Parts: C-alpha cells; structure tokens; sequence
C-alpha cells in the first residue's frame, strides 16, 4: 500500500535522524583524556541497515568542524562548531529513494577531575530526497525540507581499574522537521499526502568500559558494553486521502539495541588501525549494521 510506503519512508527518516547522532566521546571528541583546548577535527563513517519486507538502506555520513576550550577550577569547559553531510540510498519493494541531508550546528562539552562529563550537540540540515515510487502514483518526486535537531548527554567514566574506565551514560535528543506535502494526482485520484510538523524525540541509556591503553605498544582504545535507545517522542502524523475515505497515521516508540567498537587501534604517530563490530538483530525488526576494518601507514 502507498500508505505503507509512506510509513516506511517515515521510519527511514526516523532512522536517519537517529543516525544523525554522532559519538560525544569519540566522534565529538572525548571530554576525558583530551587536552585539546582549540583545534579542528573531523570524522567520516558509513552505515547500512534494513527492516522487514525487503526495506534496506546504505548511507555515508561525514562531518568536520573546530572547537575551543579552556580549563577552570577543577572543570574543563569546551565548545565548538561543526558541519555534517549524510547521503543515503534506500531500496524497497516499490520505493527507491536517494536522500541527502547536509547542514551545520554547534556543540558543547565539559568535564572535571571528579569523573563526570556533560556533552551536547545540535545541528540543522536540509534533507532532500528523490524517491521513485509506484504505489499512489508518486513517480520520481523530490521531497526537500529543513530539519533542526539537538541532543544532550551525560557520562561518568569512573576508573574501574588501571587499564579500563567504567562509563555509565545517558542521552536525550529533540528534533523538528517539516513534513512531506505533495499531491498524488498522477494516480488519477486526488489522494492528498501531507504530514504535520514532526517533532520526534529519543532518549538512550548506555554503559561501557574503555581500555586506556598506552605505551606505543598497546596504544589502543578498546571499549565494550551495551546501550538501549527508546524514542522519547514519536509525533510523525501524516494524512492520506482515498475515494472510500481518509486516514491519519503517527509513530510509536522503539527499543533499539546497540553494540561496541572492534579494535580502534594504533601504536605511534604514523600507524592507525581500524575495525568495527556490527550487529544484525533480525529477530526484532530485521535490523542490521555496517562495519569496516582498515589501517594506514606510510614509509
């Protein structure tokens, strides 16, 4: 059903918004064991996933930016600005979309000597997607709209031992994006398709242990643990019309799980080793992940 296609598109948009989440301590720079007062940084990654009924997607997201920071009486204040761009391609039974969400925002991050760090990010992007769909007579349509979302998080990387730090953390994010309003007159019937002002929110709780290895012989960032993400708000209401009647739809909560990072290894100022761990929990909602492994060295 074209309503099912629209619901799948809304779920894909929610997944993209969740992916718009980047690591506070890894992608956004660690608040602990990072003495970089001012400097530039970047992080580029890729992901892949799927759902039931043949829905799947693959995306690449790259972000960069700069930051300034200074210490205080037992506190390390930090802030900065960044930009990001996430391109994605999703394949379904009757829907094939190519989306691009490029934007920018600002972030803050502070930590102390007592083992507590507070981080936050927030950015606005412009999601524009060319989607080819047969059901409802959508054709090849370009749905473009802005989307501003900001999240906050708090972690406590307490010293579990001399070779690891135990970090419990929580996060909560709120985001708003304009709906996809277009006419389905290409199908013969009116079938007006539009959505209300979506204002999704999502919280998450995650625990981890991080190996603070050094010595240029270990020099790795081994981490383990688990985290669970539950939607704080799902207000993605949309309206569809048909000859027999009209319908309205909205979103519900989620119970997504997570995993850890594989190696994230290095030795010296000329070697960097990478390896990612992925999970494909097809039992719950036919979910999946994307992982990679590479390393860089020069003579």
């Amino acid at each position: 059903e074209a309503t099912r296609n629209a619901a799948a598109l809304f779920s894909v948009d929610y997944k993209a918004f969740l992916n718009e989440v980047n690591n506070l301590n890894k992608r956004m720079g660690d608040l602990r064991d990072i003495n970089g007062e001012a400097g530039a940084w970047a992080r580029i990654m890729s992901g892949t996933g799927s759902a039931s009924g043949g829905f799947s997607d693959n995306y690449t997201h790259v972000q960069v930016g700069v930051d300034k920071k200074h210490e205080l009486d037992g506190l390390d204040l930090f802030t900065g600005f960044t930009v990001t761009h996430t391109d994605s391609s999703a394949s379904a039974d009757v829907f094939s979309g190519k989306t691009k969400s490029v934007g920018a925002g600002l972030y803050a991050s502070a930590m102390f000597d007592s083992g507590a760090y507070i981080d936050l990010i927030g950015k606005y992007v412009h999601h524009d997607n060319e989607y080819t769909a047969t059901f409802a007579g959508l054709g090849t349509r370009d749905y473009s709209t802005h989307s501003w979302y900001a999240g906050a998080e708090a972690g406590y990387r307490y010293h579990v031992t001399e070779d690891a730090w135990i970090e419990p953390q929580a996060e909560l994010v709120y985001g708003s994006v304009s709906g996809k309003q277009f006419a389905w007159k290409d199908q013969g019937m009116h079938l007006s398709m539009k959505d209300k002002d979506y204002n999704p929110l999502i919280g998450r709780t995650g625990v981890d242990v991080g190996k603070s290895f050094s010595g240029k012989d270990w020099k790795v960032t081994a981490r383990a643990g688990l985290g669970y993400q539950f939607d704080l708000l799902a207000n993605g209401e949309t309206v569809l019309r048909d000859a027999s009647g009209e319908k309205r739809i909205k979103g519900e909560k989620d119970s997504r799980m997570l995993m850890s990072v594989g190696l994230n290894a290095e030795i010296r100022d000329n070697v960097r080793f990478g390896l990612e761990f992925e999970k494909s929990a097809f039992g719950k909602y036919n979910v999946d992940n994307a992982v990679n492994a590479n390393f860089r060295y020069c003579f």
